[PDB]
């Protein structure tokens, strides 16, 4: 566990989630001080603590340039998950506020995400919340995946995790087998990645605007998909549609997705 006396938190906050705050902080290391982001658990007054610790347990096992690194867990006034700071914050919000960012730049960023998800797939972890809000920018040209609170280490003898009843909020990023069978796999992360790309090339607009989850589900069952974002490169829209392959077996893994991106990034460059 980290030493609370070595951590300073900034009084102003970055955002409030479900349910807690994220604050910027500074953690004194063996000699330099490191800038951190700290997820702080709201707990006016048990098992919310367990959730944060599980989240920490996953991040501890992950080591990759395109995933947020955990520094550690701190037990103090509140329970806290201390991470290396990605200064520019969430990809969706950054693109909302930086429409000047060019298609080539967006391609670079989503490609980096595919590289981190290839690693995750190889480590047999499912993310289960892969969306533009959970990609963070270190700089305008370097993205990392964040938010492992829903993530699961897959059993040695299976390539999916079985959940129970989901609410409405996450539906727009879920593959059909998630909606209907509560089955989560690297292939379901690939589906969510297609939505993440549609988000990124829409400069952080919401997918399926104005539709209820039930309507999204119906649309997908009819073979319909979101249309091409204004200005979006045709080949990136083509890749989105491949990620939205209905049948889990025929949908690509992250190896294949990463190759298509690398190749198109090269073409554009
Ligand atoms: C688990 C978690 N880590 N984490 C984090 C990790 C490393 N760096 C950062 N940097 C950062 C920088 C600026 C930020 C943010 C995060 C956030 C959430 C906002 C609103 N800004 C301006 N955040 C943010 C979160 C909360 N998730 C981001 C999703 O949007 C909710």
């Amino acid at each position: 566990y980290l030493d609370r006396k070595l951590l300073t938190l900034e009084d102003k906050e970055l955002g409030s989630g479900n349910f807690g705050t994220v604050k910027k902080g500074y953690y004194q290391m063996k000699k330099v001080v490191k800038t951190v982001a700290v997820k702080i658990l709201k707990n006016e007054a048990p098992a919310l603590k367990d959730e944060l610790l599980a989240e920490a347990n996953v991040m501890q096992q992950l080591d990759n340039p395109y995933i947020v690194r955990m520094i550690g867990i701190c037990e103090a006034e509140s329970w806290m998950l201390v991470m290396e700071m990605a200064e520019l914050g969430p990809l969706n919000k950054y693109l909302q506020q930086n429409r000047h960012v060019k298609d080539k730049n967006i391609i670079e960023l989503v490609h980096q995400v595919s590289m981190g998800m290839k690693y995750l797939e190889e480590s047999n972890f499912v993310h289960r919340d892969l969306a533009a809000r959970n990609v963070l920018l270190v700089t305008q040209h370097y993205a990392k995946i964040s938010d492992f609170g829903l993530s699961k280490a897959l059993r040695a003898d299976e390539n999916y995790y079985k959940a129970q009843t989901h609410g409405k909020w996450p539906v727009k990023w879920y593959a059909p087998e998630c909606i209907n069978y509560y089955k989560f796999s690297s292939k379901s992360d690939v589906w969510s990645f297609g939505v993440l790309m549609w988000e990124a090339f829409s400069y952080g607009q919401k997918p399926y605007r104005g539709m209820k989850g039930s309507e999204v589900t119906a649309m997908l069952e009819k073979g319909e998909r979101m249309g091409c974002p204004a200005g979006c490169p045709r080949e990136m829209y083509d890749l989105m549609n491949l990620c939205w392959t209905y049948d889990v077996e025929n949908r690509p893994g992250f190896a294949a997705v990463e190759l298509r991106l690398r190749n198109y990034y090269y073409d554009v460059v």
